[PDB]
């Protein structure tokens, strides 16, 4: 089997990208962010403390005849933002772009931290990361994309983000028409649970490449690109009036600049993030300072490429037996 499913943009700066998701019988649509840096399937609900639901569309379990509680489980997560959520454990049928689950764990939340609610959009997220980071307790569940492994064509899922445009998550092939030149593949490590890899470099601009070993993690759950401060010093000092701001919370750039683009290693092979990929805009309506797109991740505690970098990929997850990575140009 197989499936293929658009990714939208929520907003014109490409904050996060929403999926459509059915869930139970009759299906109940809901938009999910498809998240590789997390391994749960959350979704806001009827059970959802009332004022913590905000214009999402939610899940009610006893409209479906397939969903069934799963007896004693419950679920809290917080994600590297701060945010979070919790609740319980329902399973049911799940369907996205046309592969369905039976028995998936719908994480039905009762509670759900205010950037949630004040996210009009996003109905809930939708693991991709490894099944070990799943939070369900006291048994551990399985992503979606574990359930389907064994039934897919090809025990893969891709990501074809767009820039300010609708993308694709396709599960079970590789779409050969999605790319330019040749897939590169790339070493996984999944003892933090994480798609981790290791970048061979970078270079800004039209500057030398740089051979270097960045180790991190993709993620098309972060909006942006964090990587090391001597790396991110590097980029933004080719950017006049480029500072890195404490008050703001990261580099500010005057919105009156060109920026650079910014240009990753996959073993020998480059990925060019065009410059205007790096712009998100002012940091208050009306200002003309505006926040960058490649941040350090000094006291995150690990690199996160993350949409900034990822929309400039066609990007395969391979769950082969052994994980790899794959990325090319499109």
């Amino acid at each position: 089997s197989t499936g293929s499913a658009t990714t939208t943009p929520i907003d014109s700066l490409d904050d996060a990208y929403i999926t459509p998701v059915q869930i139970g019988t009759p299906a109940q649509t809901l938009n999910l962010d498809f998240d590789t840096g997390s391994s749960d399937l959350w979704v806001f609900s009827s059970e959802t403390t009332a004022s913590e639901v905000d214009g999402q569309t939610i899940y009610t379990p006893s409209k479906s005849t397939t969903a069934k509680l799963l007896s004693g489980a419950t679920w809290s997560i917080s994600y590297g933002d701060g945010s979070s959520s919790s609740g319980d454990v329902y399973t049911d049928t799940v369907s996205v772009g046309g592969l369905t689950v039976t028995g998936q764990a719908v994480e039905s939340a009762k509670k759900v931290s205010s950037s949630f609610t004040e996210d009009s959009t996003i109905d809930g997220l939708l693991g991709l990361a490894f099944s070990t980071l799943n939070t369900v307790s006291p048994t551990q569940q399985k992503t979606f994309f574990d359930n389907a492994k064994a039934s897919l064509d090809s025990p893969v899922f891709t990501a074809d983000l767009g820039y300010h445009a609708p993308g694709t998550y396709n599960f079970g092939f590789i779409d050969t028409t999605a790319y330019t030149g040749s897939i590169t593949y790339t070493a996984v490590s999944t003892k933090q649970g994480f798609w981790e890899w290791t970048s061979t470099g970078y270079a800004v601009g039209s500057g030398t490449f740089k051979s270097t070993s960045i180790d991190g993690i993709a993620d098309t759950g972060t909006t942006l690109l964090y990587l090391p401060a001597t790396v991110v010093s590097a980029y933004w000092a080719q950017v006049s009036g480029a500072k890195s701001s404490s008050s703001v919370g990261g580099y500010v750039f005057p919105c009156s600049a060109t920026l650079p683009s910014f240009t990753f290693g996959v073993g020998s092979a480059r990925i060019v993030i065009p410059g205007d990929y790096i712009d998100f805009g002012p940091i208050s309506t009306g200002s003309s300072s505006c926040f960058g797109g490649i941040q350090s991740s000094a006291g995150i505690g690990i690199n996160i490429f993350g949409d900034v970098a990822l929309k400039a990929a066609f990007v395969v997850f391979n769950g082969a037996t052994t994980p790899t990575l794959g990325f090319a140009s499109k």
